[PDB]
């Protein structure tokens, strides 16, 4: 990729096309590149007891796909949706090009901008995985969803290891990671970009809510030939009866006493808030006894993090009074601040569709006997609240969204388990690439003799360009005997003064709702 | 497949093949087919707070051979398990065929049965498994163990999603599946039908019990080169003598705190009770304090279900006056009935194997500090009740049973969790495909005028023919260099007035016992 | 297709493959045929003025499969409109088998039944379209929709001319035919038949609604370069101001007064009816004042004929307390009689959609001035109530419902006009034929001594078999650069005691609601 300055070094491509079980998003966005820490690489660090960091802010920024909105359009999210019992991605092609670099003059007054011709900027993939991975923390800086809107391109910066659950003091384990200690590519206007990616074989998504329920996986109409124990007395009351052994054939009406081959899988109880604000308990957000204290969370030396996307479990309903972590939200369409107080203002998640194959968040998994009864002792009904593997167990994995996560780097380490990103979407080992960028340094005038002290003086400059991602998406249509109609994602907003998932009257793409993709069902 | 009126459309086989490692069981028995439903499809539904259901319930009727008894004879099994490692099936060839479609006429006292020729029967599999999977709820239907006993084939019928634990009410994600809405083969007397399966690679089953102990698998003679805390004072009482940090090297005689390598596998504690009727508690059946309540239980969109074969855990003996779920229970020889008071009329079945690799059912996996102890503190000694996957774990999964299910479906269900169905036998992810069968409707007179009407007035019709299945079993012979005889599957039920595991006088054929297969023996 | 008396002579096919832009539905259904006529053609006629007809009956059946839901199942329906944006009939073949002649001996008391082998049924295909076609006047006699139903043949009879609109007498022109004046195939059991068609090239059903409306279809920000009289005077009241020529350049914010290229195409004014029985007017059934006169009519040969379906229009909503002809209706889930009274037991189709094209039904096309107008005369301004077609015009057809009709043939008359089914579906010169079948009459015990008058005594007989129609229906996908999620037909008919689209707990099949075609969009 090398021509000259008044030759566009790349074209326009925002594609979409759909075929047998291969699905082909193109999409192109404009961007923009200011000149991050003016320059330079500053250590980050504050001591702030569990929520105590360090790290670095390095002077690249990043390009950021990791968000299906970035190429799917509304309704190509719908096709996906309404006809596949999964999907996946395959392969990944990136290019940049159009590079601009301008030169700002800050006027007596006001600024002025110019084309600095000559000036370059850098591009390089780190396709060895040698640098914290942060395209998959759900952070922002993704592309727009709306394909005509300009983004800014983040700032990259990492974090290292918390020694202690006190201070953010670093030790000697700590690592400083440098991207000019690496091959970057120099572009100038007339050069260009490219890079192609091949996503890792992986599981398919689920796309679809089950019928079957797993606890009725059986024909209601006939008898089991196992037997088990009915009651250990005579009456309708406790500790009150005859006493005796009463054995049953287990048979139809019965059910919640059939023998079963498989269970829920693993689970760990969550705290339920209510959205009506006065039916919580008056937690507070600092102090000694702030929320996370009182929500279920993990606890990594010494430090504490909320167990917030958490296993897969059912979870209540986006209208349901009762939310909690577990719950994926998004900010509303008229949502614009870091925070708020009416959850009407924003958007709740939910995988209520779970409630076919895993436990409920806010319950518990199930009962245990709290010690050994006898003739002279009913024990304690002890409560499951948190349970690990066990063989026979299985369950469904969190929904993917519209908005969502796509994929997520799997930690290096050795073991793991069932390694499905815990926000949703793909765990791949090696996952797209991170492209770094920055624009070079250009010293201002300089001293007429010499020192050996580092330029300080640069201009000031700032690039923007273009970027298209392309990603070929592996789809299965799905194929069931079902006879009754289907549940789809449908229009269904009624009237309205500004057509829904188009710009308003001001010009402004937002959001309506969030899409999951389980419409269509599979039995079990 | 398809001749003539007066020529058989096949031949009974009843084969039994040894040889090196494969064993190859063949089976006939002869069969009845009603009409189900009177011809239709009924929606099936009913309200019972947790033993809430909905479905529905087809006219068709359907092979079921997930059963071992259904294939091995006594002796056969007896032979396979006391010279076999291990086992597990290969390939499967089903066969309908003689088929007799007869029509009844009740006459103005009694009935009178005739031929109906042209009658036609239908068949067909659901080798594309787009249907509920019914044969592995360990339900009845299956063929008979005795070769010479006509049965009667199943109804289909199958549940759909309960949403809540309140009402059997269906939702839009409920699914109506119609087997009309398939392509079937339709037979006649002189037409027959035949299929063919491959089992997936699937792990053999034990077949045998451990003779070394998990927490007993090193060198009795030799001490460790490891060391440990043996005791922090110096009495032999409880808080209180010099108090000091007793260090051991860890040598014989100790073992109980040798370091090791491997911890037994995950468990669930499970309620126990006793066969003698006054050592229990007098729970009741029905109630607000409904046995299930006080039974260890799992809870699904809060919905209850008994932990009933649950997870692979060391359980009491066949003779023991202590038994529990986890055990499988099987109706008695003289048992006829859908309930029974006296232990001795049922059979048990026992896990007792195990309790050299998993933690024993009614007691617990271990015991954990409640606090952390101090100088001035003993922390309470907690009860590790239920522990899920650790790292370093191994286990036995539940024995197979003479008389227990085959194999089981895999749950459509991203990630799981050790796939070995709970009641035993073989998990495979495509299981041998259901083989639906039905009879033809046939209008009665009908009338003289057009009607738009669905017909009601149908000849009324049975049906009856035989069935072979022939399972290739790829076994594995044993080759210990053990020494002393091994037990061994024995006869030994003394004298007695009718030879056992044959019919009576009466002529009927009963099961005296249940048949394990874990005779032989394997270290660890 | 020839072979044995226990030789089942073909199988059930129900399939459902989907592809491209090509889907194949097959199914089969069971029938019964009884004896029409008790085996003779009758004469029909009767003189009603104005529904005053003749013709014959036969002794004659026939298959019919005019009707969408004969052949795609509820779930099918949905993927077809929900991804595709035309479809259209392109192939057929049809067999029927398995054929079963029965013969009744009704006993002292009650009915007996057995199989006449030796029996005898006639088939054959009306190919060359000498026969009056019966199958496309939206009457009953079509397949189930529910796969395992089983239906009555229908009796084949037609009409002839009616000459007046007093007498139902008949003129020489009046002709009859006769079924046995044909090549007919006679079948046994072990025969079959069997037989394919092929669909004439036909324009793809719509299958989508507008988006863009026909008076909207500019650019909202650009002034025409054509001029126009905006208003005579110079008031804001009629007939008063300085009067002038107020010429304007017909700019923005106007566009009712925009020169355009298209009109509304032709439309026939029809009385509109509300659900709301106090909001009509009262008129009778019978009577001289019969609801016809009151409603726009047709007039042949003196006779009326209400102008029901009509001409393609815009209706009334579904919903809407307004209703008329115009709209199909078709019978509720719970009604089952020939009369009703509760608008909710019925119902109602709607052609809202052509609202972008068409004119309102009830309303009118336009308006035009009834004279000319002058400095001392305003013209009344009348009513353009029936408008033919006028160059320019463009329009949408009626759409096509779930259990709609197919096709319908277009009548052997020199000229027409936009051959589209006005009860909806696709004119075809030479449609699929109608296949005739009648079961051969069986002459019972004779007379020992010749007699030159024609049989009488008849053996009672009535036959059953099953048939399959297989149709290659060619569709096209969409392709849109619609951004906004579209409308799609979903299911959202909420928690339910009796799943919905499916049998009863009765067993008894019925179709909730009608389901139309246009769910997606596209611009004009
Ligand atoms: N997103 C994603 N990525 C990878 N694997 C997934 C994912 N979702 C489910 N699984 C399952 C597939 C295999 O059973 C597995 C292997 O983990 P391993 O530790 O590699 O043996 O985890
Ligand atoms: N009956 C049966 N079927 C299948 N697998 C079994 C069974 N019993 C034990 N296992 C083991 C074999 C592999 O370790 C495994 C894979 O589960 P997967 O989720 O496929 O990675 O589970
Ligand atoms: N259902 C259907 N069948 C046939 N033609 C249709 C139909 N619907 C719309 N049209 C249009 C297609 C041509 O413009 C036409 C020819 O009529 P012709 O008199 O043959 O010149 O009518």
């Amino acid at each position: 990729g090398a021509d000259g300055v008044g030759n566009a070094s790349g074209d326009w491509h925002c594609d979409s096309t759909w075929s047998e079980g291969h699905v082909t998003t193109t999409s192109t966005r404009t961007w923009v590149l200011p000149t991050y820490n003016n320059h330079l690489y500053k250590r980050l660090g504050e001591s702030l007891q569990s929520n105590t960091y360090n790290g670095f802010s390095t002077p690249w920024g990043y390009f950021d796909f990791n968000r299906f909105h970035c190429h799917f359009s509304p309704r190509d999210w719908q096709r996906l949706i309404n006809n596949n019992w999964g999907m996946r991605p395959k392969a990944m092609r990136v290019k940049i090009f159009n590079i601009q670099v301008k030169e700002v003059t800050t006027s007596n007054g006001e600024t002025t901008v110019a084309n600095n011709l000559t000036s370059t900027v850098q591009i390089f993939a780190d396709s060895s995985y040698e640098l914290p991975y942060v395209m998959d923390a759900g952070q922002e800086g993704s592309l727009p969803p709306f394909p005509n809107d300009v983004f800014m391109v983040p700032q990259y910066g990492y974090c290292g290891l918390v020694t202690g659950n006190t201070s953010q003091q670093q030790t000697d384990r700590n690592a400083f990671y440098c991207l000019e200690y690496f091959p970057s590519q120099m572009l100038r206007t007339g050069n260009n970009f490219e890079i192609t990616y091949s996503f890792e074989k992986v599981p398919f998504h689920s796309m679809y809510a089950h019928s079957q329920s797993l606890d009725r996986l059986m024909n209601p109409l006939i008898d089991q030939y196992l037997w088990g124990l009915q009651s250990t007395t005579t009456g309708t009351t406790l500790n009150a009866g005859t006493a005796t052994t009463n054995f049953t054939k287990l048979r139809p009406t019965n059910f919640s006493n059939f023998k079963k081959n498989w269970l829920p899988g693993p689970s760990i109880k969550q705290q339920g808030f209510s959205k009506t604000a006065n039916q919580n308990y008056k937690i507070p957000a600092t102090g000694s006894d702030s929320l996370i204290k009182y929500e279920t969370h993990s606890t990594l030396d010494g430090r504490w993090s909320a167990l917030t996307p958490g296993p897969p479990m059912a979870t209540a309903g986006p209208a349901d009074s009762k939310f909690s972590n577990s719950q994926l939200i998004f900010a509303g369409p008229k949502q614009n601040g870091n925070t708020a107080t009416v959850p009407g203002t924003l958007i709740f998640t939910s995988e209520e569709e779970l409630a076919a194959t895993n436990a409920t968040d806010t319950d518990m998994w199930g009962n245990l006997p709290g010690g050994d009864q006898s003739n002279s002792n009913l024990p304690t009904v002890d409560r499951l609240t948190a349970l690990g593997a066990v063989p026979g167990m299985v369950w469904q994995n969190r929904d993917i969204y519209y908005q969502g996560p796509i994929w997520a780097k799997i930690p290096h380490t050795d073991g793991h388990f069932h390694p499905s990103p815990l926000i949703g979407g793909f765990g791949l080992k090696h996952p797209p690439p991170q492209i770094f960028i920055k624009n070079t340094p250009v010293p201002a005038n300089p001293a007429t003799t010499f020192s050996s002290t580092p330029v300080n003086s640069f201009i000031t400059q700032y690039s923007t360009g273009q970027v298209s991602v392309q990603i070929d998406w592996e789809i299965q249509k799905e194929r069931s005997k079902r006879w009754n109609p289907e549940v789809q994602f449908t229009s269904n907003y009624g009237q309205q003064n500004s057509l829904l998932w188009a710009p308003d009257a001001a010009g402004k793409y937002t959001e309506p709702r969030a899409i999951g993709t389980r419409y269509l069902t599979h039995h079990l």
